[PDB]
C-alpha cells in the first residue's frame, strides 16, 4: 500500500506516534517519506546482508526475523514479513521500541540526515487530524 501523506499522518496518530518519546508527528511522516516513499512494501538490502522492511525500513539485523540474517536478533519478536502489511500496526509498535533504545530517532540515519533540524510540521500541514 502506498499511503497518502495525510492518511499516513492520521494512521500514525491513531497508533500513538504523535509526540511518542517527544517526537512530534511530522518527524514520523518525514522519516517514512525518505525511508519508503510511504510504500508499506518497500524492502532494501544492507551491505552486511540484513534487510530493511516496510514503511519505516526496520532492519532485520536487530528488530525482526527473516530467516536469512545470520547472527541477527529479533528484538521486536516479529517476522519481517509482518512489517510489509498494509496495516501499519506492526511497524509502529516496533518503531516504538527502536526509538526508545537510547538514540531516539537517530536510530534512523535518514531522520538524522533529512528530518532532524528541519521544519517537520510541514509534513502534516493541512491534514485534518
Ligand atoms: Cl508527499
Ligand atoms: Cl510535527
Ligand atoms: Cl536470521
Ligand atoms: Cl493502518
Ligand atoms: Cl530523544
Ligand atoms: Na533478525
Amino acid at each position: 500500500k502506498v499511503f497518502g501523506r495525510c492518511e499516513l499522518a492520521a494512521a500514525m496518530k491513531r497508533h500513538g506516534l504523535d509526540n511518542y518519546r517527544g517526537y512530534s508527528l511530522g518527524n514520523w511522516v518525514c522519516v517514512a517519506k525518505f525511508e519508503s516513499n510511504f510504500n508499506t512494501q518497500a524492502t532494501n538490502r544492507n551491505t552486511d546482508g540484513s534487510t530493511d522492511y516496510g514503511i519505516l525500513q526496520i532492519n532485520s539485523r536487530w528488530w525482526c526475523n527473516d530467516g536469512r540474517t545470520p547472527g541477527s536478533r529479533n528484538l521486536c519478536n516479529i517476522p519481517c514479513s509482518a512489517l510489509l502489511s498494509s496495516d501499519i500496526t506492526a511497524s509502529v509498535n516496533c518503531a516504538k521500541k527502536i526509538v526508545s533504545d537510547g538514540n531516539g530517532m537517530n536510530a534512523w540515519v535518514a531522520w538524522r540526515n533529512r528530518c532532524k533540524g528541519t521544519d517537520v510540521q510541514a509534513w502534516i500541514r493541512g491534514c485534518r487530524l
